[PDB]
C-alpha cells in the first residue's frame, strides 16, 4: 500500500490526518514544516570601501625640465609644470629668465578602514534549498530533512515515509547582490573594472587583502598657488560614502512570501512558496484529512501609513474576534495589492499587523483572515526624494 | 478516505474524473483553471522622459570681469568669455584687458510633457501568483481560489476538496523591467545616478513631481558670436526620444509559455507553468481518469516568415483535419526550436497559426498537435540592424 | 481507479514499485528520469570582437586651411593641426606667407577576424523544458515525454498513465549571457551602445555582417612628428582581448544542482530540481513502493583543495565501502557549504569526488553519502586577485 499526499512549504500551517487503520487505536498523523533553508552560491566579485587619496612630496626643478613617465598606481596621475616654478624663497633658484618646471603627482588606495567596514559584491545563484519537517505519528515525533535535489525515504514508527522533492526552489536574491554588514541587497552594481567616482563602486578590489586594486575618482591635479608649495588637486567624495545614504532599505524586510533574509552563511529562510509531496504504506481508505481552523469573524481593516511605488510601503491592520488562539492564512484578492507575510498568528487578542504593497496611489482591495474578508481603503504618498549626488 | 491527485496549471485543458461511488447515480467531477495572476512588486527606482534645456539672460560685463561659481542645477553649466564682440555704451570704457567678459549659463529641467508621456523604471520581483479553478462537481459548479503562498481547503458538493499549493511560480519579468504606456520591457536600465546622454535615463528623477532631478546631456557652452549677444552651446538629442526608436518589441508579445503581460496593476495572465495538486474524501477506487481529446490527423507545417536570433521570430501554421472540434496541447520536439504558445483550439477550419523561436538561420523541428505530429523546414534572415545613436 | 504519485526529477534515482494486482503474475513497474532539456529564448542583442583601427591618406597642406567637418564612421575622429615644419617644400608649390597645415583622422571597424572568433551577448528566458521518461512495465519499455507546458497522457502495457507537468522549471542561465565558443557565461554584458574603451564590448554590432558598428576605443588624434608625415594617434588596446583575460570560468562547470551545460542549441541538461507527478488506473492497494538503496558505511571526508567565496571552489573526497555498487544521492547539512551535484554513483572502489562551495575561510560542514554522514573540515585560500585593466 501506498497513498500519495502532498503539505503546504509554510512554516506554521500544519497537516493533520486521522489515520484509522482497522485494528484498534486509531492514529493521528500530524506533520508541518518547521524551517526552510535556500543558500546560494555567493561569487564574490569584488568589494569597495572609502578610498584614501595618496599625493608624495613635490619634485621642484629648474629649467632643467622632467617628464613623468607613467607607473602602476590606481588612478596614478602626474604633470610635468612649466612656469608653474613657484619662483622665490631664499637662495637662487632656477635663473633662466625663462621657466622651470614642477613634477606633480598622486594615486588612490583603499582607505585604512576597509578592513573592518566594507561592502560586498557578490554573484550569487541558488545552491540548495532544504526544509526541516517535524512529523508527529501517534506516539513518536520525529524531524526528517528535506530537499529538492532529490527524495528522502525514512522510515517512523514502522511506517515509511517518503518525502518527494520540494516542488520548487524560489529564491528572494537577485544574481547580483551586495552584502554590506548584517544588510543584504539586491544591487545591479556596476562591473569590476568598471566603477564611476562618487557613485558606488569608486575604487574596487577583489578582497580587502587584494592587490588589484581599481579607481575611479576623477582625481584631477591643479597648478601649484604661489607661496608654499603643495599638491592642489580636484576629486569626488567617496562614493561609498555617498553609497550609504542612498542605498534604501535592504531585502532584509522587502523579502516577499514572509521569506526572513540571513546574513552570516547568507541565506534566506521560511521562505513560503511550493508544496512537499510525501508518501505511506496505507490505504487511502484508513486516510482521511482534519482541517481545523480557527473560526474569525466581525474583519475589519484599517491602513495607517502607505508610500506609493515601493516594496511593501503600506501598513494593515486587521481587528476582529476569533473562537481559539491559532494560526490563520492571509490573502489578498485584488491584484492591485499584494501582501508581505502569507499567515499570521490569530490570538484572541484581536490585533494583527501586516506589510502590503501597492503601486496605486488610492488602491481598494480585500485582505482575507482564513475564511473571513474585509475591505481596505487607503491613500498612498509617492516614493522619497533620491539623493543628487555631486552635481 | 483521501484520494490525492495533480492538474495541470495551462488555462483551457481540463481534468476530468469520472467518480463512480458505489450507492447509485455516477457523478462526472471536473475541474480546470481558468485564470493565472503573476503580480510583482514594482519598486520605483526613476523616471525619464524628454528633456528641456533652460539658459536664462546673460550677464554683460565689462573688464571689470567676473566669475562664475557653481549652484546645484542638473547638469548646471557657466563659463566666464574673456574678450568677446566689440560693442559697448558710451565710447568703449572697460579697458582693463579682456575688452568683455561674459558670463553664460545653462542647465536642465524634464519637459514640460513628462507629465503626460513618461516612461518608468521598476526594481520587480515575483509578489504573488494566485489561480482561478472552477469545479463543476457534478450539478455544482464553483470557483475556488488557488495560490503558492499556501493551500486552500474548501467544501464543495458536501465533499471536501484541498488545493495544495501551486507546484512553482515562474515569472516572465526581470529584476529590472521599465513601463512606458502599455507596453512593459524587460531592459537593465542604467542605476538613478548614472544616465548617460543620448540614451535611456538621459534625465532621471525618482517621480515627474520628484525634486531630485538628476541629467547627463553633455550639455556644452560655446563662445558667443559676433552680432547679437545670445547662448551658444552644444548637447545631445533627448535619449528618451532616441530610446523610442531603439526599445526594441514589448514583453506584452515576447512572454513564454504562452504568458499574457497586462499593464495596468502589472501582472502576467495564463503564465502556463507547473500544477495544482488536489484531494478529497472518497477512495482511489471510486475515481477513474477520463482523456477525450480531439483526434486529429493529415498534419502539415509552414512557416511563413522567419527571424534569426529574436524572441518568437517564426511564425508556423498547421494545416489538419479533426474528428471534433476542441483545445489541443503543442510543443517542439526539437531543442532547436521553442513554441511561445503551449495549446491551441482545433477549429473544424483546420487552420492553426503558432509562434515559434529558434536561433539557427535553416532550422529543421518537429510540431505537435495533440498526439500527431508534423516537420517544419525553413530559413531565417538575421535580425534587423540597431539604430546607432550620435556617433 | 485512478493512484497518483510522484517521482523525483533527478537522472538516475529511480522510482520502483512493486505491483501486485490480485489476478496473478506480480509486476514491477520501474520508471526513472534519463535525460532533461531546459532551452532558453536567446534574443542576439550584440556581438563583439577584436577591433581594427583605420586611418584614411594624410591631408597633407601647405597654402591653405583645410578644416574637417563629421563623417559617420564608427567614432570618428578629425583634428587639424599648424605643423610639420621639417623642411619637405620648395616654394614652387607653396610660396605661402603663412605657415604649414595638416589635417589628420582615423575611424574603427571591427577587425578581419570576428567572422571566426567573436562572443556573442544573448538576452536569455526560459522557453521550455522538457524531460525523457522510461518506463519499464512488467515486460515492456517505453520512453514517455514530459514537459511544463501542460501534462501528457499515454497509454503502456494496456495501463494508462498521465504524466502531469513538471513541478517547477529552474534554470541556471541569468536573463543576460554572453556565448563564446562552446563556453556560456553569466555577465551583465553592457548595453548595445554603451560600451567602454578597454572593456568587453569595446566595439558592439548586431551581427558580424551587421553595419551598425559601434565603437568607443578611446581613440585620439595626435599632432605630427617632424619627419616623414603619419598619423599619430593614442588608443586603448582592444577591450575583446582584455575580457579573454579576465572572464572567469564557464558556468559550463559552476552550474547548481548538477546542470550540465550544452552550447550548439544552448541549454541546460538533466538539471535537478522537481518531481514529476504520474497517475495510472490502479488502486493505492496493488500498489507498493520499493526502496533498495546501497548500505555504505566507513564514510571519511577529504577536502584537497579549497577556494574562498567562489562558485564551488571545494572538492571534497569520500571514501567508503558498500555492499553493492549502485547510485547514491549526496546532500549538505550544514548551511555553510553547498554540495554541486546531487548525487554520485557508488562503486566498490570506495571513491567519490564532490564539488562544494562555500564562503566561509575555514568551514566545517558534514556531507551525505545516502543514509551514511560524515564530518569536512577545511580551510580555503580567498579568491584569484582580478586583472587590473589599462591604468
Ligand atoms: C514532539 O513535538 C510536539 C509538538 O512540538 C513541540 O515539541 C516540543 C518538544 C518543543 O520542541 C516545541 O518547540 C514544539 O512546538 C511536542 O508537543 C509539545 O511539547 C512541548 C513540551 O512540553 C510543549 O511545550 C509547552 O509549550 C507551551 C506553549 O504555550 C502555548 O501552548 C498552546 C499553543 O500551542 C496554548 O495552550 C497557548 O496558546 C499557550 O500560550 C507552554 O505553555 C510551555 O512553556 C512553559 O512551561 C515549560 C515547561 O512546562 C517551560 O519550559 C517554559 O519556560 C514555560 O513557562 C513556565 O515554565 C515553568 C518551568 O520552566 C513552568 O513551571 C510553568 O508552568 C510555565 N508557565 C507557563 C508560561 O505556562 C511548554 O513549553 C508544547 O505545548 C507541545 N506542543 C503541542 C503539540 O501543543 C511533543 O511532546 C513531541 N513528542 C512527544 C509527544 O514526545
Ligand atoms: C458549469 O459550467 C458549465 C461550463 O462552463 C463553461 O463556461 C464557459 C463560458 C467557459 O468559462 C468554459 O471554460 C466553462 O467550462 C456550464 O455549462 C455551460 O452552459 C452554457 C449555457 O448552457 C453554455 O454556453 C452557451 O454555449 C452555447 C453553445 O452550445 C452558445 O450558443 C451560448 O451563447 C450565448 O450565451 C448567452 C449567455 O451569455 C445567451 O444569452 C445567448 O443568447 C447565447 O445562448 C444561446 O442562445 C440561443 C438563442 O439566440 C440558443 O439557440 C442557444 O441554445 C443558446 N446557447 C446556450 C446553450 O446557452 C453560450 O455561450 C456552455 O457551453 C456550457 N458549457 C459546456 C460546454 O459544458 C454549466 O451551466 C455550469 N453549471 C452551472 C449551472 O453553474
Ligand atoms: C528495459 O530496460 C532493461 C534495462 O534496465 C532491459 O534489460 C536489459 O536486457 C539485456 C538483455 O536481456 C541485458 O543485457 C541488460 O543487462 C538488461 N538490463 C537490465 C539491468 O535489466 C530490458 O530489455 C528492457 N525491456 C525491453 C525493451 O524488453
Ligand atoms: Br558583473
Ligand atoms: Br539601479
Ligand atoms: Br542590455
Ligand atoms: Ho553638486
Ligand atoms: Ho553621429
Ligand atoms: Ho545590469
Ligand atoms: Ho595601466
Amino acid at each position: 500500500y501506498e497513498h500519495s499526499t502532498v503539505m503546504p512549504n509554510v512554516v506554521g500551517f500544519p497537516y493533520k490526518a486521522h489515520i484509522e487503520r482497522p485494528g484498534y487505536s486509531p492514529l493521528t498523523l500530524q506533520m508541518q514544516v518547521v524551517e526552510t533553508s535556500l543558500e546560494p552560491t555567493l561569487n564574490l566579485e569584488y568589494i569597495t570601501c572609502e578610498y584614501k587619496t595618496v599625493v608624495p612630496s613635490p619634485y621642484v626643478k629648474c629649467c632643467g625640465a622632467s617628464e613623468c613617465s607613467t607607473k602602476e598606481k590606481p588612478d596614478y596621475q602626474c604633470k610635468v609644470y612649466t612656469g608653474v616654478y613657484p619662483f622665490m624663497w631664499g637662495g637662487a633658484y632656477c635663473f633662466c629668465d625663462s621657466e622651470n618646471t614642477q613634477l606633480s603627482e598622486a594615486y588612490v588606495d583603499r582607505s585604512d578602514v576597509c578592513r573592518h567596514d566594507h561592502a560586498s559584491a557578490y554573484k550569487a545563484h541558488t545552491a540548495s534549498l532544504k526544509a526541516k519537517v517535524r512529523v508527529m505519528y501517534g506516539n513518536v515525533n520525529q524531524t526528517v530533512d528535506v530537499y529538492v535535489n532529490g527524495d528522502h525515504a525514512v522510515t517512523i514508527g514502522g511506517t515509511q515515509f517518503i518525502f518527494g522533492p520540494l516542488s520548487s526552489a524560489w529564491t528572494p536574491f537577485d544574481n547580483k547582490i551586495v552584502v554590506y554588514k548584517d544588510e543584504v541587497f539586491n544591487q545591479d552594481f556596476p562591473p569590476y573594472g568598471s566603477g564611476q567616482p562618487g557613485r558606488f563602486g569608486d575604487i574596487q578590489s577583489r578582497t580587502v587583502e587584494s592587490n588589484d586594486l581599481y579607481a575611479n575618482t576623477a582625481l584631477k591635479l591643479a597648478r601649484p598657488s604661489p607661496g608654499m608649495v603643495h599638491v592642489p588637486y580636484t576629486q569626488t567624495p567617496s562614493g561609498f560614502k555617498y553609497w550609504l545614504k542612498e542605498k534604501g532599505t535592504a531585502l532584509n524586510t522587502k523579502a516577499p512570501f514572509g521569506c526572513q533574509i540571513k546574513t552570516n552563511p547568507v541565506r534566506a529562510m521560511n521562505c513560503a512558496v511550493g508544496n512537499i509531496p510525501v508518501s505511506m504504506n496505507l490505504p487511502d481508505s484508513a486516510f482521511t484529512r482534519i482541517v481545523e481552523a480557527p473560526t474569525i469573524i466581525d474583519l475589519t481593516c484599517t491602513v495607517a501609513t502607505c508610500t506609493h511605488s515601493s516594496d511593501f510601503g503600506g501598513v494593515l491592520t486587521l481587528t476582529y474576534k476569533t473562537n481559539k488562539n491559532g494560526d490563520c492564512s492571509v490573502h489578498s484578492h485584488s491584484n492591485v495589492a499584494t501582501l508581505q507575510e502569507a499567515t499570521a498568528k490569530v490570538k484572541t487578542a484581536g490585533k494583527v499587523t501586516l506589510h502590503f504593497s501597492t503601486a496605486s496611489a488610492s488602491p481598494s482591495f480585500v485582505v482575507s483572515l482564513c475564511s473571513a474578508r474585509a475591505t481596505c481603503s487607503a491613500s498612498c504618498e509617492p516614493p522619497k526624494d533620491h539623493i543628487v549626488p555631486y552635481a
